[PDB]
């Protein structure tokens, strides 16, 4: 049985990286995820207004760590843009690219262990074992620019996380996000998805 | 509580229509046949359709009366590049396929379970209660863990978890020598049982 769940009772339990390139045109997304993850014992560092170039550079540094004492890795991803789901200041970037630096091959370290994509974006997924992708195209219904407009799959995906971390396995989590975001959207009347590779349970306890 | 799993105690579990595109597959389909059969379903069996075919036969059946039925089912087994669903004559987009069974557009099968079980040997479409489990290569590993996965834990596993285990152990056969990827817009939990 405890073959089936990640191996979560490392030292650590990850680093959480934090990108905020919705503002670029306090934040409550940025706010919340911050405290969110750091009340699950995640190394947050948070990150605002990042080119395309320092975005790469940014992960390709965090894959050449040492994560060897760590359970995980979560990246959380807020920008806007037209072509793509994650955008720096000046356009697209390649998901391809990032990911590739944690690729069970590239970063020994985080091999078997579950790398987390968490991505807002506003207006090609690479298939790797232990890579999850949580990702929104619509991030409200009005309105998500400043530092006070909220994310609606963000908002959401922290408060589920806040009360179910303790019990609900980390997809059941996530169905509980899309149940949420679907129930929002509709009263005003776009769903999130999940794209998993993960070969094991995800508990956060 | 229970408002956080698909209701499945409907008369019936609903269609599982299994596509059979171009020996190895034959294994496969064979095994779905008799792993759905098992779980209740009524299972359809079609054969080498072209692609202008799956899209007939999914307009189809999307017009039917799904009132009845817990869930929906399709299984599609084919070969050829460029692509995931292959027609004997070309590639199909899912969004054609997928786009009938909205849950605008097909109310009948509203807030219940859209699963495709998408086997391709060598464009998402984002919409609630939708699931893809997408895989790249007797019987193929991916279709033989699956069943064998069903058959092993549907009575007490919920199906992401059912389908998890299936990416551990195709993983692992690569080891022992590319993964599964399973793509869930579902709202609730999935239980074969009720």
């Amino acid at each position: 049985n405890a073959d089936n769940s990640y191996k979560m009772d490392y030292p650590e339990m990850g680093l959480c990286i934090i990108i905020n390139n919705k503002n670029f045109h306090t934040d409550v997304d940025a706010a919340n995820l911050r405290e969110t993850f750091r009340n699950l014992k995640y190394e947050v560092r948070n990150k605002n207004d990042l080119t395309r170039e320092e975005i790469v550079e940014l992960m390709r540094d965090v894959s050449k760590e040492d994560h060897s004492k760590r359970s995980s890795f979560v990246c959380v991803l807020l920008s806007h843009g037209e072509e793509g789901i994650i955008f720096g200041t000046n356009g697209p970037v390649d998901l391809k690219k990032i990911t590739n630096f944690f690729r069970g091959d590239r970063c020994r370290s985080l091999t078997g262990k579950p790398k987390l994509f968490i991505i807002q974006a506003a207006r090609k997924i690479p298939v790797e074992a232990d890579f999850l992708y949580a990702y929104s195209t619509a991030p409200g219904y009005y309105s998500w620019r400043n530092s006070k407009d909220g994310s609606w799959f963000i908002q959401s995906l922290c408060a589920m996380l806040k009360q179910y971390a303790d019990k609900l396995e980390f997809m059941h989590i996530l169905t509980r996000v899309n149940r949420k975001v679907a129930t929002e959207f509709e009263s005003f009347s776009q769903i999130p998805c999940i794209v998993s590779m993960l070969t094991k349970e995800l508990y956060f306890y």
